């Protein structure tokens, strides 16, 4: 508690908790095949962050790297380089994905969620924001495939519009803080980062979740 | 050799090795490809192993944490990370478990895998039951799963049946030694321990891949 | 620049952009499944030796192993860690390999790259060679499932054919660079040893991929 934004990883860690007890309460009797891919894939990401918000919270996921002694959280890309790709893989089944386009989008995840940890463990201040420039890149593709890449069902393609368009959002906010917080410019200070990283975090994975567990789309069609 | 414990560590090497190259042999002209897929499974466990104690016995996989300078063998973790994802598989396999089945039991010892780890490595004493703890509930969920969330042909239900049952029993050993060895309270020397490991990983590996290779239940049904 | 080995590093990094950019325009308007899969599997494959080589050139993936303080690129292991799995399912998916297969593949190539990994980072001299023999049976029983262990339509074949015989001389120059150089005996200058490794990384991800991708075998049979 002697880091003022524990506050906010002690939030997250709760909020993470009680999702995966929710999603996995929700998910108790269900018996069909598609729904249970969904169950699985949705209860697992927030299953996730809760071990490393918790490891956050305890100081275990957080290291000091010199650059310009920067206190980095590395925990962040531990959970993002599970959580992502499953969030992808969600989006992905919903719409019937060609495995050739999961195999794309969770390569290109794995490559922005990497590139991301690189720069933020990279001792040379101006490296930093190239490491930036290329995981953004892959972000961007992401957001292309999602779009341009590719649902028959009216419920799978409602449920799919209004997932797709929460994750545009609040993916899109991600690099923004990370340029503009400790691991970028350091313009906002790590307390503030961390509770905007928890609300984006908790909204990209439990709103996401909700959103998803509660429509229809997640079953084979009687 | 100055370490006592180097002895299960060397009779482990020599198992692992020996288990391998026997499922190898075996494994050689099968052509059914639901065969292949176990002993392709099954032969990869005990050679990722036999790796691993290979770099615990040279003292690569070794590590010293601060609680308390307490000697911890990482490489256990690099080992359980991929073997028991791959155990779970083979039982899957065996009982033709819905995919969103076999993400659940992956995700979750993943988890239980990486909060293990975490654990392993905490500095602050305390905390690392806390991880213990989480650990353990991932595998207890993984223990309900294997018998609650599902083998139609009586020669797989009675294999996995036998499989799963040594699976329940040796896993459940791992968080005692765990908590009284030298990771948890300290109660049982490392060297007892590594030679309880050594006998839980030969036993949960090697055993458990002889029951399944000798049986027919690995292949499609004339 | 103060490191000779920079130029190759520089190049190395260049010509891995270009391949993935030339790749990715190339993939564009593919709607062919098969193809796709392809596409996918082979510009990834670049895209994350670029960033990778990056990483060398500014030194993040370098550290210092202290033996016989030596240079090791560490990051090599993080590029093939990723990248020869699938250059591997680039060759397993064109003649419809089995799944189990597939595993036996991916597993023994995790082992290679995991080992080799260990010997280059191992402190005791002697030992590093211990691990390099290891990796070494690992990579030899790749060479033998690709010619031994499995094409029906003729240009499957013949590109097939093609592939896998690049495949086996391109890999097998690997082990033999990392004996003669910095990660072994020291014959061999890290300056060159460099040189060679990019010369066969650029020949074996992008020459392959130009290879595969102007073949009309990626896509299924009007
Ligand atoms: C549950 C967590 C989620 C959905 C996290 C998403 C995180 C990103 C999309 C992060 C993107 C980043 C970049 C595009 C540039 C470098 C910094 C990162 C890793 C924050
Ligand atoms: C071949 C190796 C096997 C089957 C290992 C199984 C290991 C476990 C089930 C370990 C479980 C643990 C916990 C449940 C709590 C924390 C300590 C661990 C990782 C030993
Ligand atoms: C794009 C990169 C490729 C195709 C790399 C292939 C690398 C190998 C086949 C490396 C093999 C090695 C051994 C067989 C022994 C130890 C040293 C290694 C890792 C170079």
């Amino acid at each position: 508690t002697g880091r003022p934004e524990w506050i906010w990883l002690a939030l997250g860690t709760a909020l993470m908790g009680l999702g995966t007890l929710y999603f996995l309460v929700k998910g108790m009797g269900v018996s069909d095949p598609d729904a249970k891919k969904f169950y699985a894939i949705t209860t697992l990401v927030p299953a996730i962050a809760f071990t490393m918000y918790l490891s956050m919270l305890l100081g275990y996921g957080l290291t000091m790297v010199p650059f310009g002694q920067n206190p980095i959280y590395w925990a962040r890309y531990a959970d993002w380089l599970f959580t992502t790709p499953l969030l992808l893989l969600d989006l992905a089944l919903l719409v019937d994905a060609d495995q050739g386009t999961i195999l794309a989008l969770v390569g290109a995840d794995g490559i922005m969620i990497g590139t991301g940890l690189v720069g933020a463990l990279t001792k040379v201040y101006s490296y930093r924001f190239v490491w930036w420039a290329i995981s953004t890149a892959a972000m961007l593709y992401i957001l292309y495939v999602l779009f341009f890449g590719f649902s028959m069902r009216p419920e799978v393609a409602s449920t799919f519009k209004v997932l797709r368009n929460v994750t545009v959002v609040l993916w899109s906010a991600y690099p923004v803080v990370w340029l503009i917080g400790s691991e970028g410019a350091g313009i906002v200070p790590l307390n503030i980062e961390t509770l905007l990283f928890m609300v984006l975090d908790v909204s990209a994975k439990v709103g996401f979740g909700l959103i998803l567990l509660r429509s229809r789309a997640i079953f084979g069609e009687e």
